[PDB]
């Protein structure tokens, strides 16, 4: 955990987030791949409600491009200063914020509603309310009297749990937790790391925990979900950039019962 202190954002979006793994000319890269599983799960149009919370947000926003458009008060959240501080950067368009234009295009693009990429963007900016610390090993993640909304109707993680626990035991208990923001009913978007033990964040050096589709799907029952999708997606070899030992990544679509 005290490892994340010195998780830097801009060399975590830059392994991640920029070529080639952020290249999203080819439709069989990893970011057309992980878009399009958002995309197709809002557009069934069940995936609904007020409010949406992002656990783990990190310095991405990506992950609610296509959520936006279908939730009005979304809280961005996330354990470290920094990053909810390049969060902000982008949020008010000030100077030096991560550049998401070609995610924004793209998620128009698959989206197909004719949508330009500014107004995507602008939407986004607008529902998203507020920025959160956030702890998923606590009971109560986001703390006693939270300005955000709870129960939320819909949540949605990306990378967070896997990469915060040290053995499967606590990625079962951050998930039971993060479980308690959500209202019955409700519905859970989970993408992560497949496999993966280690990623660089910079100076910093995160340990993981490996996990696999089944143990996921497991995960997601045992804390009372009924899995609607679960996919996977096999990292390719020329994506394999030395920043991490990811083997996959999976995406989840589970509704608490
Ligand atoms: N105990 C904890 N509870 C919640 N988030 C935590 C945490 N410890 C670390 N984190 C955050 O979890 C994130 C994992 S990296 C994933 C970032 C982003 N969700 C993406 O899709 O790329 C980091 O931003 C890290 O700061
Ligand atoms: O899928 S990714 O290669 N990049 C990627 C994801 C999604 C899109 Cl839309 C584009 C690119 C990736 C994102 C985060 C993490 C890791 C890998 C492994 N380390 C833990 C964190």
């Amino acid at each position: 955990a005290s490892a994340y202190q010195r998780f830097e954002p801009r060399a975590y979006l830059r392994n991640n987030y920029a070529p080639p793994r952020g290249d999203l000319c080819n439709p069989n890269g990893v970011g057309p791949w992980k878009l399009r599983c958002l995309a197709q799960t809002f557009a069934t149009g069940e995936v609904s409600g007020r409010t949406l919370i992002d656990i783990g947000s990190g310095p991405t926003v990506y992950q609610l491009l296509s959520a936006c458009s279908h939730f009005e008060d979304i809280t961005m959240t996330d354990f470290l200063e920094v990053n909810r501080q390049e969060l902000g950067r982008w949020l008010q368009e000030e100077p030096g914020a991560f550049n998401w234009s070609m995610y924004s295009q793209h998620a128009c693009l698959i989206e197909g509603k004719g949508e330009c990429w500014q107004d995507k963007e602008r939407q986004l900016r607008a529902r998203v309310k507020r920025v959160l610390p956030i702890d998923v090993h606590q009971p109560q993640p986001l703390g006693a009297g939270s300005p955000a909304p709870l129960p939320a109707d819909a949540l949605v993680s990306a990378f967070c749990l896997e990469a915060v626990s040290p053995d499967l035991a606590s990625f079962q208990r951050a998930l039971d937790h993060i479980t308690t923001l959500l209202r019955p009913g409700g519905h859970l978007l989970l993408i992560g790391a497949l496999e993966e033990s280690w990623y660089l964040a910079g100076e910093a050096r995160l340990t993981v925990v490996p996990v696999s589709e089944e143990e996921v799907r497991e995960a997601l029952v045992r804390s009372g979900y009924k899995v609607r999708d679960l996919r996977t997606y096999i990292m390719p070899a020329h994506l394999q950039t030395g920043v991490d030992d990811v083997k996959g990544v999976f995406f989840a679509w589970a509704q608490k019962v």
